[PDB]
């Protein structure tokens, strides 16, 4: 057995159930949190396994790469531009269901455009952008803009505690769609934010969103590599479905099924233990 089918076996098949009251009420240690953490594979892919001439003018960071099995590809239904390269995966959700989620970093100014038709073409109605202030390109408009072939207009702002909602607008020739966009600031790359509270906030925020697609489309999740914040994001949102549907929740189990959708996500063993954190928190709000 290679490193590849040792890292995808361990992947595939690891896990760590943790009921509700041991989440709550006697969960893993700090050490022990630490040491499962570094278990965990990466799945990063080398840049060998990816040929797509070009690509490296579209990575914010060289050695974080699209697994190529999950790679969102650009058709250019609506454009004329060369290749179909950009730094996204799909997600899994709950369950194992497909394409719940778009992982991707935030835009370069080179690839704006490009993001703006990975909406498009996966039909994207929520976009959720974590960051801290300290900071990523303001790629939506103050009024009106045109990216490539799209216009985006910004139809409302609304400043919560804790996160900025747009209501934006994005229309190709006679079609213009709705997309909600959450800006969660105060979560600096590489470390956690500031508590839990803000946190599960943000994830109602999102399950409040209004879902009128008959085949609802990918939630966009990003930040600056797209793997670390975005990763803990859906991890936390994944970890509350299992938690209120099972009244348990298997975090290590998450993070591996993360990892087969796009290399690296999660960062950091704080990031881990913080969503053990989040999640014995969120368990207390469940209904007896």
């Amino acid at each position: 057995n290679t490193p590849r089918e040792v890292t995808l076996h361990f992947l595939r098949t690891a896990g760590h159930p943790l009921t509700r009251w041991a989440l709550q009420r006697q969960p893993p240690s700090p050490k022990q949190l630490e040491e499962e953490f570094l278990k965990i594979p990466s799945n990063f892919v080398s840049p060998e396994d990816l040929d797509i001439p070009g690509h490296a003018s579209k990575d914010r960071y060289k050695t974080i790469l699209p697994n190529p099995q999950s790679r969102v590809c650009l058709g250019r239904a609506q454009s004329q531009e060369d290749g179909d390269y950009i730094n996204a995966n799909y997600i899994r959700g709950y369950d194992g269901k497909e394409k719940v989620y778009i992982a991707t970093q935030g835009p370069m100014p080179n690839t704006v455009s490009d993001f703006w038709e990975m909406v498009w073409q996966e039909e994207v109605s929520l976009i959720v952008m974590l960051t801290q202030l300290r900071e990523c390109v303001h790629y939506w408009p103050t009024e009106e803009e045109t990216y490539g072939p799209f216009q985006i207009r910004i139809q409302d702002m609304k400043e919560c505690p804790e996160y900025t909602v747009r209501q934006l607008t994005i229309q190709y020739q006679e079609e213009r769609r709705d997309v909600k966009h959450i800006l969660f600031s105060a979560w600096p790359d590489h470390q956690t934010p500031e508590s839990a509270g803000p946190l599960l906030r943000l994830v109602a925020e999102v399950e409040e969103s209004p879902e009128t697609a008959a085949h609802p489309g990918p939630i966009v999740v990003h930040c600056s590599a797209g793997i670390g914040r975005t990763g803990c994001f859906i991890a936390t949102r994944i970890g509350c479905q299992q938690l209120k549907a099972r009244g348990e929740v298997d975090i290590l189990g998450i993070v591996c099924q993360l990892r087969l959708d796009r290399g690296g996500m999660i960062q950091t063993a704080e990031q881990y233990q913080f969503l053990h954190h989040t999640l014995a928190l969120y368990a207390g709000q469940l209904p007896e």
